[PDB]
């Protein structure tokens, strides 16, 4: 099946150890759009990714991709399903050059033509990265690795690209370029779900948001709109 809404989370309720992480949250990210979710440290937000994920269990309802719930199962189905994911930790192969860890993101297409078209698009998205295409992994900078771990995601032509706080302790250009990056990628069709603890980056390149506090959602809206929100302002991005 194939959804106008590429995923939809339903009552949506998180338990590990000893707390209560996410208190039944409801979420839509429709087709060809960026939909963010911003909120403080421990707001709940990787929980959230995780729980879509399949990385932790989901207590209570349903997480929907394409029609289809697919809440709890296994998280390696879910990654042949479509469902990309660049955690938090900039993770790559440092042992692997930019180009063997971009290639095994590609390791279930069978293309021909469209993983050299990609892999092209990927090297304009990423001027840097082919600039050290045979240079090993570990030997680049968190920037360059983030930006590596974002191409590695792309080869594999996901149908839903989640991204944990892709911005998180880079330098303010870095930060610019991650966001606009993120840009000429939804520009291009792919839908995402980006996680930011920088709401102000967040907010601006996304299409719709929702602000966790607590493992509950206070708002949600039209991005543009949560930006003249007094509490957005001045709660997220200091205007008191
Ligand atoms: N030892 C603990 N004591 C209290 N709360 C804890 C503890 N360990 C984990 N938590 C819970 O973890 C949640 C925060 O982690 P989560 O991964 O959801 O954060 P986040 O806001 O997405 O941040 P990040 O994206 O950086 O991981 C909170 O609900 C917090 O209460």
């Amino acid at each position: 099946m194939v959804s106008d809404i590429v995923l939809e989370v339903q009552s949506l309720h998180v338990y590990y150890g000893a707390i209560h992480a996410i208190k039944g949250i409801d979420l839509k990210v429709p087709r060809g759009q960026i939909v963010t979710l911003i909120g403080a440290n421990g707001a709940g937000k990787t929980t959230t990714l995780s729980a879509i994920a399949g990385l932790v269990r989901a207590q209570k309802g349903k997480i929907i991709f394409n029609g289809q719930d697919i809440t709890n199962k296994p998280a390696h189905v879910i990654n042949r399903m479509g469902i990309a994911l660049v955690p938090e930790g900039r993770r790559i192969f440092p042992e692997l050059t930019v180009y063997e860890n971009l290639m095994m993101g590609a390791y279930n297409r069978k293309d021909k033509e469209g993983i050299k078209r990609d892999l092209e698009w990927i090297f304009s998205l990423f001027p840097r990265l082919k600039e050290r295409l045979k240079q090993l992994g570990g030997t680049l900078s968190g920037g360059e690795q983030q930006m590596l771990a974002i191409g590695r995601a792309l080869m594999s032509r996901p149908k839903l690209l989640m991204m944990d706080e892709p911005s998180l302790g880079l330098a303010p250009i870095l930060v610019s370029e991650v966001f606009e990056v993120i840009q000429k990628i939804n520009q291009e069709g792919t839908t995402i779900l980006l996680v930011e603890q920088n709401a102000l980056g967040a907010l601006k390149v996304a299409h719709y948001g929702y602000v966790l506090e607590t493992g509950q959602i206070v708002l949600e809206g039209k991005a543009s709109e949560l930006l003249d929100n007094e509490m957005v302002r001045k709660a997220y991005l200091g205007v008191a």
